[PDB]
């Protein structure tokens, strides 16, 4: 599924992301945009045998098991296929665990590069939340 900007913002709000570990909702929307262009089917290989899955490009080395990544730690306790669903619940619950790491949202390089430090409130402007 390819989400609309405000459709995604609303779904994320209902799942508890606004102000999670000090990050306002627009951070998460902006991250999703630059990670996947809002496409739940997005995948990208990593040069290490792991793969990034879904709207938030969550990797199979640490976070989910895809059955083809040697030594996956599967910290989110989920098959990576669950991150490709039209329902973003699994992706959001996993994303909260990633953002609980020392470096927070810096785990997403696209967020660091394109979102961090900007007025991310813009990403939820015009949405009825």
């Amino acid at each position: 599924k390819v989400y609309g900007r405000c459709e995604l913002a609303a779904a994320m709000k209902r799942l508890g992301l606004d102000n999670y570990r000090g990050y306002s909702l627009g951070n998460w929307v902006c991250a999703a945009k630059f990670e996947s262009n809002f496409n739940t089917h997005a995948t990208n290989r990593n040069t290490d045998g792991s793969t990034d899955y879904g709207i938030l490009q969550i990797n199979s080395r640490w976070w989910c098991n895809d059955g083809r990544t040697p030594g996956s730690k599967n910290l989110c306790n989920i098959p990576c296929s669950a991150l490709l669903s039209s329902d973003i619940t699994a992706s959001v619950n996993c994303a909260k665990k990633i953002a609980s790491g020392g470096n927070g949202m810096n785990a997403w390089v696209a967020w660091r590069n394109r979102c961090k430090g900007t007025d991310v409130h813009a990403w939820i402007r015009g949405c009825r939340l």
